[PDB]
């Protein structure tokens, strides 16, 4: 049993979470899909040739301070807030679906079977999207090791190419992250609307 | 075969464990959800600009480089929240294991409800395993970047690496607060709904 | 094979010693351990109101823009570890004793009357899951001093980095919370084993029924 | 709620117009392009020894360059990996939005989509490994060239650098074949099953 | 198939059958009483965990640091006990595989009895393989710990670590004697109970 | 239903005809030739050594150090081995794709023809798992033999590092031996299962 | 065509090999190996007698020889490892060519082959680890001897070298046992099921 103020706090949280998820679904998701579609179409993520990304690598070949790649860093400043929201909004929507699961009763509860099927997808997206924050910190750590190795031993030509190839790979990774983040919204937005009857009220009322 | 007096002190454990779980779930869980919803709404975990977070990194392009102040103040509030949720999860998990009746052939749906609720508690436990070690990993990873930046000042990536770990750590605190809020919320939800079958699966 | 009249004496004396142990163990040892560990949780040694009270003196000379003294291990954690180490010893030995008892209670394999066997297999499934947890606790204490020693040694080597001093303090804060989890886990391991065995003891000892 | 159907359907109709045009024109084009690229004398040499880059280390140090004959092939391979991973990722999402409302019983039209979706996931496994291996190649060769110069008295490190090149030539040749086969397999399975993939229920 | 070749193989089956029945009859009962007696000796029942601590002679601002003599004398007794059980397990496993009859259509239950008893033998083989290389890891880890203590004498944790590894290896050697005792006891139990079906699974022909 | 351009559609059908025309000539001519060529290569005295002491690469370190060469006897075998791994991995990938194009429309009825293809395709994955590891095997050998020779030169007093280098050569010889056996068996087993099931692989549903 | 001949000479060569192989080689190898175990080389009464002379001044140091008593056993082990892995691979491939056309239903003759083939995969999983562990031994001993000479004050690195020697000796005893049991189990299961393996339909 719960006393009335306890039941108030949880039910206010449910209606706050419902009020968000309904609004989030209606406005935020279409807007985000349109924004990320346009962001892919911009000339920043449509580099005709990948050689123009090649940052200046100042090392004396037989060392001066070499800053990081500017053309990648500016894209990471736009990507980092776009990763932030999906991880929150997916986690918000996932939590909403968990609270919509009714009491566990006998038989082939098909409304529950639909919820678990939609919930299974939300776990699969959560697998893909969790990797991206560490992959930004990984890039600078891996590039820092490559730039240091190039400076430590300038006679090895591969360590110079390594720093340029990590930049070309990171550019492609960032464009995949935006595409995945666009398609994460689009698939969620589609699958929830299609099954919204059974997700909200699985048994019927 | 058991001695009556030794049996009695095990019955005291179950009674206080049941007396905890009711009073605990009744007040502690709603209160924690309200507090962690408020904590997410505060301006500490709603930094409008991520550029405002980046702490001073003093290395001559050697003076002492401090830890990021604004992350340590948040970690001081987060650490007691991780302690509590993992304690109360472990508490409730144990209560549900003792509610499992004798393993019999007939009348096992009440048991099957407990096993599905117990399945969720292990999945939360799996998520809340990582938060213990996460804080020690951050200072180890950040220190390594600060040391590498000081050891080799010509590499600009190690300077960026330290600021990026601070941005990544801030967001990881943000997700951890949400996860602990949602951990309480989902536990409260499922136990409150299924409380009839969890406490008394067979009936009686 | 008919073995040997004295050979069966070796095994059945072990069987009866294990049956005498497990029955006496279950009745008297488990309730004592659950109450002792509940009392140990209640004690102020595992109820630090502030964790910064545990902070060990980390004496390293901090440099400025113009060798080390002896850095000790955390006293307040080590005293708790010396209390936990015999508790980990006991539960792993008694779990291994009880798991062995249950395996010798498994009857000769028939295709029919196998429900009583299926009860034992479900109880054994839990004992396997406890063995998974408590095997990890033994090497955790070694890993604490290993990781702290690495942090302390390296904080001394690079004293300009402030994160490593904080790291050593955070390992002590993390280790304290970890120890408190282990005492709970070990209390709950005794509590859960006692419950499931006492409830199902009819089918565990005599599965076919007699 | 009903406006939400207009915004989501316009995106589906946009993604349909992209995918259907792309699948008809782009996939046949790419298969002929990559099949021709394999038949070129760049990817077919009579002896693998001609790749062998000049490795100048004083045997008892000067600058050692990368293998030029591999680098020029990597300049042609990198845009091909970029494209196929984007179009596969696009087609994956097109199939996910075609999945109808989840309804009771074993409806076969959905099972066709899941069978085709399993293949797209299996191709996704192969094509993800291609991206990071190019960075891995230069890292491993950079370690080998450094180690060879560090200790010139060992002959194996001299041989290692040549072997990484001759192996990378083989790896680049497979990656072109795999990406050619990825287009061919996707085109074949979607074209055949297009009736059930687009309209599984049939209204 | 050849005449005298058959003789070379069936003598090995006779040798393995004669080994197993004599082994199971006398060796296993003996090993259980001996290993239980080992566990009750005062070497493996140290009343206080401080007494096992070895002298760690390093100057705190290097001289020879010996191995823990109380653990080394225990390892001299444990090593042959590991050797014996790992061999007799591997012998008993092979005997059971040769008792598997021809694979006939459908399901015969006598074969399912063998596969259930065989499943346990492979599960025990997993446990007893870990014991062999863990002794080499103990000395490798203690050597590293002592070397780190000697290289940095200002660090008090490395001193503790070396005493913690000795406390852990004592309590590990404690379990390894119990596990090998329990391996014999469970193997004797399961084979003696099911011997009718293990030896002759299709009944008497 | 999808509409594709008639010239674009003509481009793909030519690739199907290229793969079927290759596979048909490839399966009949190349595979039995390769199996007999590899069986001969195993029988040659290069790959059969009773005495493994002859392999010993003369390791010169003063018990500053002079040049240590690779094992010449292994390197000459690797020059013959590398083009064999090239071909079998390419021809496997050719035939693997030929199965995937032969998979008909996913239908409710008459699915045994499809189950035959999926069983044969299952083997072609298991071979692809084994034949992947042979590619990087050679890179690992010279990398590990180098590290062994470098350690031996760095620390001459340890006699085990000298033995290590000879033991990697003996292992690599017995490895190369095995990898030629596997590639012969890969050609043999593919030829067997494809020839036996060819009716159901090519035309699974029936004839139209 | 004439290419069909090339494969049929290879198949009937493999079928001729497998009958000669199984009929003589496997019985001989089981007896040969079981004799190996009975010899006093692998039956050391006390493990302390294998302890190699570890000469380090308790940094400059003299030559530490490899363990002679383990190396002589490794000279005998290596040719026995070679043989099993080659004959296992020969027999595995023979069984794969014995697999008939994939026909409808669930023909049990095929199911017998698949069960016997499953065992040959499990033995292969066991034996591939034996090959690289000899390289692992000298690599791990070489590092342990180096660490002992580098830092002579550490007593554990001296003990570590003698423990690898005892551990390797015991590992060679098991590798011979496993190789004996690999031939014995293969001979048993193939000979028992030979009717269904050769002609399943």
């Amino acid at each position: 049993r719960v006393h009335p103020e306890a039941q108030a706090k949880v039910d206010v949280f449910r209606e706050d979470l419902c009020s968000k998820t309904e609004n989030l679904l209606g406005s935020y998701f279409p807007k985000k899909i349109s924004e990320l579609d346009a962001f892919l179409k911009e000339p920043a993520l449509n580099e005709a040739n990948l050689s123009n990304l090649k940052a200046p690598l100042d090392i004396p070949v037989p060392c001066g301070p070499v800053n990081c790649n500017e053309k990648i860093v500016v894209l990471l400043q736009r990507l980092k807030p776009e990763i932030k929201d999906v991880t929150e909004q997916l986690n918000l929507v996932t939590t909403w679906l968990q609270l919509q699961i009714p009491r566990i009763e006998d038989g082939n509860n098909f409304g529950v079977a639909v919820q678990e099927k939609v919930f299974e997808l939300m776990t699969n997206l959560h697998t893909k999207l969790e990797g991206f924050h560490t992959q930004i910190s990984k890039y600078f750590s891996e590039r820092g090791d490559a730039v240091a190795k190039a400076a430590k031993q300038p006679h090895v030509g591969d360590y110079r190419q390594l720093v340029h190839e990590l930049d070309e790979a990171e550019y492609q990774e960032i464009r995949l992250m935006v595409m995945e983040i666009r398609n994460a919204y689009a698939v969620l937005y589609d699958i929830i609307l299609k099954n919204f009857e059974k997700l909200k009220k699985p048994r019927g009322e």
